[PDB]
Parts: C-alpha cells; sequence; structure tokens
C-alpha cells in the first residue's frame, strides 16, 4: 500500500497473509474454513496466517493453518487478468474471535464513488521498494467505470473496477495482491492489477466479486 496509514494490530480481522516460506499474497476471510484471493496468487503449498498484524513476528493472534485445496475461477485468463479470483480451503476451521474474523460476501454492486477500505503487506513506495511488515490500510473511493476504462484502454473488462486516485500518491501495490477492498461491510473487491503503483491517472484495479457471489457459495456448498 503506498500513501496509507497503520491500521493498528488486529483492526482489520479478516485480513490474512498467504504464506509459502515468505508472504506471498493477501486474501480475505468468508468463514471459518474458506478464504478469497486473486487467481494470480495461485501456487502449491499455501498456508493461510490469520490474525497478523507484524507478519515477522509472532504476537500473540496468530493462526497458521495450512490450505487443503484452491480453486481458481474457471474463467481465469492470466494474460488480460480476467475472473482473477480464487477460493482457498483450510484444512481445519479457524477459531473465530474479535481478532480472526470473516467479512461478509456483498447483497449489491457498490457504486461509484463509495468508500472503501483496502489493506495490505505489500509495497509502500511508488518507486523502489519498501515492505511496512505490518498491515497498511488505505481509504479510497470506487472510479466510475468510464474513468476506469478511459485509463486503462482496452483493459477493464466487466469484472474490474478501479478505485483510489487519479492524482496518484495512494494506490495498492505489489505484495498487496488478493487481499481486500471492503466497503460498507462487505467485500467488494479483490486487489488485482495496475500500472506501477500510485502513479498519476493508473488507479488501482479490483476483482469485481459481487459478480462471483453465486460460484462462491455454490462451490463452498460442494468442496
Ligand atoms: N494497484 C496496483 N498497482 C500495481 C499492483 C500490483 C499488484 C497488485 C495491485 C497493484
Ligand atoms: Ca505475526
Amino acid at each position: 500500500i503506498v500513501g496509507g496509514y497503520t491500521c493498528g494490530a488486529n483492526t482489520v480481522p479478516y485480513q490474512v497473509s498467504l504464506n509459502s516460506g515468505y508472504h506471498f499474497c493477501g486474501g480475505s476471510l468468508i468463514n471459518s474454513q474458506w478464504v478469497v484471493s486473486a487467481a494470480h496468487c495461485y501456487k502449491s503449498g499455501i498456508q493461510v496466517r490469520l490474525g497478523e498484524d507484524n507478519i515477522n513476528v509472532v504476537e500473540g493472534n496468530e493462526q497458521f493453518i495450512s490450505a487443503s485445496k484452491s480453486i481458481v475461477h474457471p474463467s481465469y485468463n492470466s494474460n488480460t487478468l480476467n475472473n482473477d479470483i480464487m477460493l482457498i480451503k483450510l484444512k481445519s476451521a479457524a477459531s473465530l474471535n474479535s481478532r480472526v474474523a470473516s467479512i461478509s460476501l456483498p447483497t449489491s454492486c457498490a457504486s461509484a464513488g463509495t468508500q472503501c477500505l483496502i489493506s495490505g503487506w505489500g509495497n509502500t513506495k511508488s518507486s523502489g521498494t519498501s515492505y511496512p511488515d505490518v498491515l497498511k490500510c488505505l481509504k479510497a473511493p470506487i472510479l466510475s467505470d468510464s474513468s476506469c476504462k478511459s485509463a486503462y484502454p482496452g483493459q477493464i473488462t466487466s469484472n474490474m473496477f478501479c478505485a483510489g486516485y487519479l492524482e496518484g500518491g495512494k494506490d495498492s501495490c505489489q505484495g498487496d495482491s488478493g487481499g481486500p477492498v471492503v466497503c460498507s461491510g462487505k467485500l467488494q473487491g479483490i486487489v488485482s492489477w495496475g500500472s506501477g503503483c500510485a502513479q498519476k491517472n493508473k488507479p488501482g484495479v479490483y476483482t469485481k466479486v459481487c459478480n462471483y457471489v453465486s460460484w462462491i457459495k455454490q462451490t463452498i456448498a460442494s468442496n
């Protein structure tokens, strides 16, 4: 997250870190046994880490649970990033509490202008690299479809939305992929892609979770 703020320990209780020896992506806990992330985060050997604040320190509220299975969306295209969503099942259910909690799926798609909370452990620099270790947060509005398409001609599908600031300075970044965009207490987006980080006229692009609620629910119900 570039241009954000330190969230505060365990203030984003649905935020998970995906670890394969190291943090490589975020995710969102949507029930005691399932995490939503980005399809481009897929790999084998995933451990889901819940209750994290500093991802390099065991502070006392963590739960580390290996994945039993991953399900990439059947229509994910890794070239276009269309349908950049996957589900990860935990081998055992997390113990839910005030610091490890699921985030509701949306009932409706959120509109341009709605404020959202974007969070992650990704790079905090638009030039160069620095990783923050504690969770960073950014409040940002959803942008209109027309301004998203104008920013990224030929690249925005009906399964994507932009959020952030056309002036730049505040955005998600590498290492935030797969993490949450929460608006009005519902998971509306997944951190997906952008051209650089926090650059002018290149806002962040997010998977449009409301298009996937039926797939998520049906997949969980049978897996
Ligand atoms: N918003 C983003 N700009 C670059 C990037 C990489 C990975 C995830 C999100 C972004
Ligand atoms: Ca920790």
